[PDB]
């Protein structure tokens, strides 16, 4: 039936109904710390959210998004592996139903409680739909998530949670400064994917910053009390909606730190 992350629907059976899911530049991947080539090429990321306008919170289904107004370049990126502007017009996060487990990436093999993305899209294509079609037409910044001291800046995402809490709802989430959720460096690591969900489209350049940000134990139970299901239904709770490390083929991951 439709797509999810449950025994039946979940990303082994993807392929059936979306054939790029066994596609060439496939996300996520594994990153090999060893195996990273240095770039003294990449420039330094230059991320401008000092203007950004958060409209909405919603639960999507398979996680929820907090969308931002795009309509004009408030909050973008530009710079490191980049060329052109990247307009922030989401973001979202994967997470597990175990500390030991949540981000679709791993370092090394190793997995994260959970992994923030942030979702831009090049401005030079008009809007959002026609970027996705386009070899690098979205760029998306990951930043990998550890359980340890609470993040100050997550918390007021996590005490809304409980007015989204199944599919299809929505609420009002004005005044929201993304600038909370960034680590300390921006170093990164960076090769050409893919949307990590249906219609996993390979439009995307991936950024994935090297310092993880750490959030409390309460923080991350309270994303797990979410619903993957509307209201009315069978409570199924929101867990474990990352995808698999995918093969890296023919791809070279480049580093912007030695
Ligand atoms: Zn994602």
């Amino acid at each position: 039936h439709h797509w999810g992350y449950g025994k039946h629907n979940g990303p082994e059976h993807w392929h059936k109904d979306f054939p790029i899911a066994k596609g060439e530049r496939q996300s996520p991947v594994d990153i090999d710390t060893h195996t990273a080539k240095y770039d003294p090429s990449l420039k330094p990321l230059s991320v401008s959210y000092d203007q950004a306008t958060s409209l909405r919170i919603l639960n999507a289904g398979h996680a929820f998004n907090v969308e931002f107004d795009d309509s004009q370049d408030k909050a973008v990126l530009k710079g490191g592996p980049l060329d052109g502007t990247y307009r922030l017009i989401q973001f979202h996060f994967h997470w597990g139903s175990l500390d030991g487990q949540g981000s679709e990436h791993t370092v090394d093999k190793k997995k994260y409680a959970a992994e923030l993305h942030l979702v831009h899209w090049n401005t030079k294509y008009g809007d959002f739909g026609k970027a996705v079609q386009q070899p690098d037409g979205l760029a998306v910044l990951g930043i990998f998530l550890k359980v340890g001291s609470a993040k100050p800046g997550l918390q007021k995402v996590v005490d809304v949670l409980d007015s989204i809490k199944t599919k299809g709802k929505s609420a009002d989430f004005t005044n929201f400064d993304p600038r909370g959720l960034l680590p300390e460096s921006l170093d990164y690591w960076t090769y050409p994917g893919s949307l990590t969900t249906p219609p996993l489209l390979e439009c995307v350049t991936w950024i994935v910053l090297k310092e993880p940000i750490s959030v409390s134990s309460e923080q991350v139970l309270k994303f797990r009390k979410l619903n993957f299901n509307g209201e009315g239904e069978p409570e199924e709770l929101m867990v474990d909606n990352w995808r698999p490390a995918q093969p890296l083929k023919n791809r070279q991951i480049k580093a912007s730190f030695k």
